[PDB]
């Protein structure tokens, strides 16, 4: 029942909705959903593709904006910027009970940046100020590009999710160069207390990829075990005494975040990444079916950290089968991106 999200939050994770929309906002929909356990919200090119095709509420405004000299990333710019600023609004009333540390929307920059850090973070600045509100993350795929970004945003304030993550390697570098940025901040006497950043590590999509050539003791599993993995990783570099003489002056620790975590195989139980991937300090964003699936007969337990041995071993059976994780990892993130990119190029044929 609906209780299920206040019993993750007290297990320490967060959960967000993996969606947005005019109608969402506009109805109150998501200013309930605040008041009732859903913690935070992200967006991506796909999700406003939907949106736009779908959510009667953006006709007018389309209408609207081709009355004016506008390009069509423009003209999608100031439909998405609004709606985020709108569930902005709507969460900061979350955000500002925990101190900023919740009630975070997140918006993506433009799939074609994705390896121009220069770029990257022109938009990035650009679009936090455009959005003007303290609790809006700029979402930033984590390539070699954004990684380099990301200390840049940091030593700048912003706060950022680093998408389309599916290595622990590329993890562990994203979290060195945000404390290269938050030690920048700390040397000149700036603030750091209210930088969040979020690390979106995406989970189907690996068992997505695996599970037809995998065999029977391993199918469904990969996933689970790699960001069981990761999340020891986060535990390894965040203890450590170099990070905690930063957070000993009021730096914030990198969260995971379990993205893609609707269920794709109909042969897995639909709340299997929600209930098998909860702990502390931890986020996951969900699609609605999957929070509906989770708020039905999703189960509350720290699970996150049960089993890591079992984690150990099947990753090495993996190794042992010839699938090289990090090789992978590469071609899961540059999927990504190009699907991005076409969802992208597919919301902005309308507007032109």
């Amino acid at each position: 029942g609906m209780t299920i999200l206040s019993d993750v939050k007290a297990l320490g994770q967060q959960i967000w909705l993996d969606n947005l929309s005019r109608s969402l906002v506009q109805s109150g929909e998501l200013a309930q959903m605040l008041k009732q356990g859903v913690c935070g919200v992200t967006s991506n090119p796909a999700i406003f593709q939907k949106a736009f095709a779908g959510d009667a509420l953006y006709a007018d405004e389309v209408a609207a904006l081709k009355r004016q000299n506008l390009s069509p990333k423009q003209r999608y710019e100031t439909m998405a910027v609004a709606d985020v600023r709108a569930a902005c609004d709507v969460c900061l009333a979350e955000h500002e009970s925990t101190g900023g540390k919740t009630g975070f929307v997140s918006l993506e920059v433009s799939p074609e940046l994705a390896k121009d850090a220069q770029g990257t973070v022109e938009e990035a600045r650009r679009l936090h100020a455009a959005i003007a509100r303290k609790n809006a993350m700029i979402k930033v795929p984590a390539t070699d590009a954004g990684i380099d970004a990301l200390e840049t945003l940091v030593s700048d304030g912003i706060s950022v999710n680093l998408t389309l993550l599916f290595s622990r390697a590329q993890t562990l570098k994203a979290y060195a160069a945000y404390a290269r940025g938050i030690a920048k901040r700390l040397a000149a006497g700036q603030s750091v207390a209210h930088i969040q950043v979020v690390a979106s590590f995406f989970i189907s999509r690996v068992d997505s990829a695996l599970d037809a050539t995998l065999p029977d003791r391993l199918k469904g599993k990969t996933a689970i075990a790699l960001a069981k993995a990761a999340y020891q990783d986060w535990e390894q570099y965040f203890t450590a005494p170099e990070f905690a003489a930063l957070e000993a002056q009021g730096a914030n620790r990198v969260q995971l975040l379990w993205a893609s975590t609707g269920v794709k195989n109909p042969a897995y139980p639909d709340t299997l990444y929600v209930d098998s991937l909860i702990g502390v300090h931890t986020v996951n964003t969900v699609p609605d079916a999957t929070l509906k699936a989770f708020i039905d007969h999703g189960t509350a337990k720290a699970t996150l950290t049960e089993s890591a041995d079992e984690a150990r071993a099947r990753l090495a059976e993996i190794a042992a089968l010839g699938i090289d994780v990090e090789t992978l990892a590469a071609r899961l993130q540059e999927d990504g991106l190009k699907q991005f990119e076409e969802a992208f190029e597919k919301l902005l044929a309308p507007l032109v």
